[PDB]
């Protein structure tokens, strides 16, 4: 599109992440890789949202940007991961949202959404893209059939229609989450899914700010694979590349001529994984092509690294209450810790396993 968020701006880089990646680069021991790992101190990534804990810190990050911009002369940009619906993740054996629906969610989700909004109001001369909830409206297309989802979906909805309608006032920049290729990317697929985001883009009032979709967030796949990863057989839409292909003109036809942003963080080592869906803390993973507006395609803003690498997706350890057996899985790194906290071995693998190398 005509205008791309990225160009023009600086991104301002988590110091929260800065500060894992520096506290996880002085226990590498070899010298060499330590000095890598540091370094990825300045690569730009997502700060998640993931609790009403984490606004002042977004407060502190668009007030430091502010300062930065105006230090070296530049416009600076704050990437945001909007990430506390009720009854998060609904199809997950387990989730770790702070927010039930039969607990006035809805409210307090637009409470939180309110914070955000007032944070981002005193800043103006800072720009914010944000994501719009990672595993909330893939589930609607697909896992209807999911009870907790079923029973979500009218929340979900609402919230995010919130979300999307009071970020445009502030005129955030906004991508919707919308899977990756081996979810929603599948043929059969892809006209429900396009027929939900513009369902959600309408009852948003088609905000220009509301700029399309973010794809494989959290996830490994390719953007363009060399060839086909073995868990891809019978979806012809093997990589991200393709799915948003095949996406994108569907959106168009309904008058969103959406663009989109794909997370590529840990995406540099392809087969690595049994099934498709399996998700959580998949072995072997390395860091990808770093972020980047040479995207390759017409439809696609920015390459990004929206998960940060290295924080766990979730715990090993089946006496946990927040125990998903996703976790435990063959493909998946164990032991590990409990979502959010450090994983230093998988942190030196994803620098290690680097492709690009670092
Ligand atoms: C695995 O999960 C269990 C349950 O959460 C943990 O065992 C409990 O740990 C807490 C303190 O951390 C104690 O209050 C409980 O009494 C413990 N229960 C038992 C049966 O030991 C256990 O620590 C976790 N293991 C790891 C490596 O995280």
């Amino acid at each position: 599109s005509a205008n791309n968020p990225w160009t023009g701006f600086q991104i301002f880089l988590s110091p929260y992440y800065a500060n894992e990646v520096a506290a996880a680069a002085k226990q590498i021991t070899d010298p060499t890789l330590s000095s890598k790992a540091a370094s990825v101190a300045n690569i730009p990534t997502f700060t998640w949202l993931d609790s009403v804990a984490k606004i002042p810190d977004l407060g502190t990050y668009l007030a430091s940007a502010s300062a930065l911009g105006k230090s070296t002369g530049t416009k600076q940009l704050v990437q945001i991961v909007i990430y506390d619906l009720p009854d998060r993740d609904c199809a997950a054996k387990a989730s770790n949202g702070e927010f039930s629906i039969a607990n006035n969610g809805q409210a307090n989700y637009e409470n939180y959404i309110d914070q955000i909004v007032a944070q981002i109001q005193q800043f103006p001369d800072v720009r914010v893209v944000a994501v719009i909830e990672p595993d909330s409206l893939a589930n609607l297309v697909t896992n209807l059939n999911v009870q907790k989802c079923a029973n979500a979906k009218t929340t979900y909805l609402a919230s995010v229609n919130y979300a999307l309608t009071n970020l445009a006032k502030v005129g955030v920049y906004m991508y919707m989450d919308a899977g990756h290729a081996g979810w929603l990317g599948w043929p059969a697929n892809l006209s429900p899914a396009a027929q939900l985001f513009t369902q959600v883009w309408q009852n948003a009032g088609k905000s220009p700010f509301i700029k399309g979709l973010a794809t494989n967030v959290a996830n490994y796949n390719a953007l363009q694979a060399a060839s086909p990863d073995p868990i891809t057989q019978g979806n012809p839409n093997y990589d991200e590349i393709h799915y948003i292909n095949a996406l994108a003109p569907l959106l168009q036809q309904a008058g969103w001529d959406a663009t989109f942003i794909v997370d590529q963080g840990r995406s540099g080592v392809q087969n690595i994984r049994q099934q498709w869906g399996d998700w959580c803390n998949i072995k072997g993973a390395g860091f990808g092509t770093r972020p980047t507006t040479n995207t390759g395609s017409q439809f696609i803003d920015s390459i990004v690294w929206v998960k940060p690498g290295g924080e766990s997706n979730g715990t090993s350890n089946s006496s946990s209450p927040r125990y998903d057996s996703t976790c435990s899985l063959p493909d998946a790194a164990q032991p590990a810790p409990e979502a959010g906290t450090w994983f230093q071995a998988y942190f030196q693998t994803l620098v290690s396993a680097a492709n690009p190398p670092l």
